[PDB]
């Protein structure tokens, strides 16, 4: 049980992580568009692979 | 513009993973 406990407290850090880096994507895909179609492509396919990646974390975390 | 873009963009990608496990059967 104390190891379980251990284990999700780590788990939080990666859902946080992948919180940071999806919104520091978000803001270069936004800047390329202000400025490119594949720039901004290759940012959004991330942005989402990072929102499919928290995902998982949440389902093992409940 | 910017949603529409995104969703279109990972359908496309989408379609393409389809397609390499495609390529990979065939091959």
């Amino acid at each position: 049980l104390n190891e379980s406990v251990l284990k999700v407290n780590e788990l939080n850090k990666t859902l946080s992580k992948k919180s940071t880096e999806l919104t520091e994507k978000e803001k270069e895909a936004r800047s390329t568009l202000d400025k490119s179609k594949q720039k901004y492509s290759l940012l959004i396919r991330d942005v989402e692979a990072i929102k499919t990646e928290m995902s998982n974390v949440q389902a093992n975390l409940d």
